[PDB]
């Protein structure tokens, strides 16, 4: 968990500006946290970048555990390897805004965090999900407990979350 040139917003959160396929290639942290849907079908954003840098290998593993134990719902998480990225990889689903799902989902997603001391992650339901990236980092900040370092790829947002919070 060798985290460099973080931001401490609150005792627990910090930020930043990286893509974190390079940095859990650089930390390889105890968990990397996966911005996934329901059917854990990795196809872009994080998730499509995540499964990428494994080669496919998180898919191939995603698609046995679904045969197994079915979908997720949103709001919830399971844990699965993390192959080279990490120990592990907590999927996480936050509600996809932009089709009905209800934004108090995103209270819940976050609180699956909190069964893992530190996490590197994304913010969640953020991109192709439509929900506002700096409504997510107040939820993030206001649910999460354990230890919590953001990776945010595009420094335009970075800053504007740094701006709107500090
Ligand atoms: O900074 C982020 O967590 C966000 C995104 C991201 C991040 C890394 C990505 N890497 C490759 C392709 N697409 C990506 C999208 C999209 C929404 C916010």
């Amino acid at each position: 968990n060798s985290f460099s040139g973080y931001l401490k917003l609150t005792d627990n959160v910090y930020i930043k500006n990286a893509d974190i396929v390079e940095e859990a290639k650089k930390v390889k942290p105890t968990v990397v946290v996966n911005a996934a849907n329901v059917y854990l079908k990795h196809g872009g954003g994080v998730a499509g970048a995540l499964n990428k840098a494994t080669n496919n290998a998180m898919q191939v593993e995603s698609d046995d555990y679904i045969a197994t134990n079915g979908p997720l719902k949103v709001g919830g998480s399971c844990v699965l390897s993390g192959h080279n990225l990490a120990k592990h990889c907590l999927h996480v689903v936050g509600p996809n805004v932009n089709k009905g799902e209800d934004i108090q989902l995103l209270k819940s997603a976050y609180e699956n965090f909190n069964q893992h001391e530190v996490l590197l992650a994304p913010l969640l339901s953020a991109g192709i999900f439509g929900a506002d990236p700096i409504h997510s980092l107040r939820v993030c900040v206001d649910t999460v407990r354990t230890n919590v370092y953001l990776a945010v790829f595009d420094k335009n947002l970075y800053d504007k979350l740094v701006s709107s919070f500090l």
